[PDB]
DNA sequence: CTCTTTGAGAAG
DNA sequence: CTTCTCAAAGAG
């Protein structure tokens, strides 16, 4: 049994973005999708990323509450 | 397990 | 400081 690390702003946005591409292109390797996702993320605005940062924070603050002695 | 991304948080 | 692991994803 293990408690996972909460998702960072990239990993929150990437989860839907990845699957949006995968649903069209199911034969594209997930290693290759990351490289596309990594490029796209570094082309987004502060406003575009903000919701994912706000959520990434929320996820982390929540997880710090739930797991106050989490070994990383 | 890897392969790849960013980014947190820890280690050296 | 750098440098490492893991979160997600799922096919090799």
């Amino acid at each position: 049994p293990h408690v996972k690390r909460p998702m960072n702003a990239f990993m929150v946005w990437a989860q839907a973005a990845r699957r949006k591409l995968a649903d069209q292109y199911p034969h594209l390797h997930n290693a290759e999708l990351s490289k596309t996702l990594g490029k796209l993320w570094r082309l987004l605005n502060e406003s575009e990323k903000r919701p994912f940062v706000e959520e990434a924070e929320r996820l982390r603050v929540q997880h710090k509450k739930d797991h106050p002695d989490y070994k990383y």
